[PDB]
C-alpha cells in the first residue's frame, strides 16, 4: 500500500512562501486530475497536544534558539513595523535573510513540511503503507541552526532520526543541488547511510559535495561515520541515460552492502531540462512498454523496502507537477502490481491552463569522470563495509559497474 501526505490545511500552509508558491496544488491537483488518489492512503500531517511536545519534536535536530528565532520571525512578518536594528542582528545570525527571509507563515510553512514527513515515517514504522509520498517536504539544506536555500526546517533529518530511532536508513538525494544539511546532521552516524548526486562547479550553491581544500580530498564522514557519506558531482549538461548509467551501481551496490531498513529519497525536480536552472537534461518520459528519475525510483522500489519519497527543488511549477505524477503512478505500479495508465493529454482541471500552450503529460524538451567516481565510491564502500564489520561479496558488487 502506498501513502501519500495531504489535508485541507497542509496544501494551504504549503502554498503559502513566496518562493513556491501555489507549486505543491499544482502537484496535488494534477495527481488527482489522473485519479490517482483513490489508489492512494491519505496520510495525515502529524500534530501535537501541546507547545512544549512540538518544540521536543523540531529540536531533536535543531537549536532552541534557532526555533525560538523562526517563530519570532513569522510573529515580526505578521505585524506592519518594520524590524529593529537588535532584530535584524537576531535573525542574520541564523541566516534568515536574503534567499531564505521572513513571510507571514514562515514558521508554519516550514513547521507543515515537518509534520508531514514526520507523520510518513510514522505511517512506515507501523507498517500502515510499504511506501509514503510527501510532496510537501524534503528541505535538505536546512542546518541545525541556520535557514539556507529557502529550507528553514529539515524535515528530512527529522524523519529519518525517527526511522533510526524505531536499524540502517539509507538516505537519496537526486535533487541538482548538494544535499549538505542532511549529510552534516548523521556526518558521524554510521547507521544514516547518505548518497547525494548533484551538480557541483565553483560559485555553484552550496559548494559541498566535491572536492575541497595542499591537494583536495573527499571528506566522507567522521568519528564512528567515516565513510559514511557518499557524494557523486556531475558536470552541466548530463541527460537521462547517462545519468542513470552513473547512479544505478551505486544505488545497487549501497542496498547489497547496507541492506537497509529504510530508505529516504529526496526526488527534488530541479534537474529536469525545462527546469529554470538549465543544468541537467533530465525528462519525465516514460516509454509505454526513460526519465532519469522515473529509473532511479524504479530500482529502488525494486529493493522492497519501506521507502520515503519526498520532493524538493523545482521551479518549473508545471513541469515538476508533470514528473511527480509520474513519479507517484509509477510507485502504484510497482508496489501494487496494479497498471496505472496515464493519458498523454494533461486532463482538464483547475489548474489545467498552466499547462500550455501543448498541454501534454511529458515535458516540452528535444533530447570518464564518472568512472574515475565509481572506483573511489566503490573503495569507500569497501572501507565503510570493513570499518563496520558487514560482509558481502566482494566480486558481486564490483560486477556491478
Ligand atoms: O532548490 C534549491 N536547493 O535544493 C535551491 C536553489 N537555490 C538557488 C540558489 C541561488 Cl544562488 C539562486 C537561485 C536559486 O534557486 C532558484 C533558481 C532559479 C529560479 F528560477 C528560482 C530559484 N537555492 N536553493
Ligand atoms: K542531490
Ligand atoms: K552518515
Ligand atoms: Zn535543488
Amino acid at each position: 500500500s502506498v501513502g501519500i501526505v495531504y489535508g485541507d490545511q497542509y496544501r494551504q500552509l504549503c502554498c503559502s512562501s513566496p518562493k513556491f508558491g501555489d507549486r505543491y496544488a499544482l502537484v496535488m491537483d494534477l495527481i488527482n486530475a489522473y485519479k490517482l488518489i483513490p489508489e492512494l492512503s491519505r496520510v495525515p500531517p502529524l500534530q501535537w497536544d501541546s507547545p512544549s511536545r512540538m518544540y521536543e519534536a523540531v529540536t531533536a535536530f535543531h537549536s532552541t534558539e534557532y526555533v525560538d528565532a523562526l517563530k519570532k520571525l513569522q510573529m515580526l512578518h505578521c505585524e506592519e513595523k518594520e524590524l529593529t536594528a537588535d532584530d535584524e542582528l537576531l535573525m542574520d545570525s541564523f541566516s534568515l535573510n536574503y534567499d531564505c527571509p521572513g513571510f507571514p507563515s514562515v514558521f508554519d510553512y516550514s513547521l507543515a513540511a515537518v509534520q508531514g514527513s514526520l507523520a510518513a515515517a510514522s505511517a512506515l514504522i507501523c507498517r500502515h503503507c510499504e511506501v509514503v509520498i510527501n510532496w510537501g517536504g524534503g528541505w535538505h539544506h536546512a542546518k541545525r541552526s541556520e535557514a539556507s536555500g529557502f529550507c528553514y526546517l529539515n524535515d528530512i533529518v527529522l524523519a529519518i532520526h525517527r526511522l533510526v530511532s524505531s536499524t540502517r536508513v539509507l538516505y537519496v538525494d537526486l535533487d541538482l543541488h548538494h544535499g549538505d544539511g542532511v549529510e552534516e546532521a548523521f556526518w558521524y552516524s554510521p547507521r544514516v547511510v547518505t548518497f547525494s548526486v548533484h551538480h557541483a562547479s565553483p560559485g555553484f550553491f552550496p559548494g559541498t559535495g566535491t572536492w575541497n581544500m595542499k591537494l583536495p580530498i573527499f571528506l566522507n564522514g567522521a568519528g564512528r561515520g567515516r565513510f559514511s557519506a557518499f557524494n557523486l558531482p556531475l558536470e552541466e549538461g548530463i541527460n537521462d541515460l547517462d545519468w542513470s548509467n552513473a547512479i544505478g551501481p551505486i544505488l545497487d551496490s549501497l542496498n547489497i552492502v547496507i541492506q537497509p531498513s529504510y530508505v529516504v529519497v529526496q526526488c527534488g525536480a530541479d534537474c529536469l531540462a525545462t527546469d529554470p536552472h538549465r543544468i541537467f537534461r533530465l525528462t519525465n518520459f516514460y516509454p509505454n512498454l526513460l526519465s532519469g528519475y522515473l529509473y532511479a525510483i524504479k530500482k529502488i522500489l525494486s529493493w522492497k523496502v519501506p521507502t520515503l519519497i519526498l520532493g524538493g527543488g523545482g521551479y518549473n511549477f508545471p513541469d515538476t507537477a508533470r514528473l511527480w505524477t509520474r513519479v507517484t503512478a509509477l510507485t502504484i505500479e510497482e508496489v501494487k502490481g496494479k497498471k496505472m495508465t496515464i493519458s498523454p493529454e494533461i486532463p482538464e482541471h483547475s489548474y489545467f491552463s498552466r499547462y500550455g500552450p501543448d498541454f501534454e503529460l511529458d515535458i516540452d524538451y528535444f533530447p570518464d569522470s564518472i568512472q574515475k567516481h565509481h572506483r573511489r565510491i566503490l573503495e569507500q564502500l569497501r572501507n565503510y563495509a570493513d570499518l563496520n564489520k558487514l560482509i558481502y561479496d566482494y566480486d558481486q558488487v564490483y560486477q556491478l559497474y
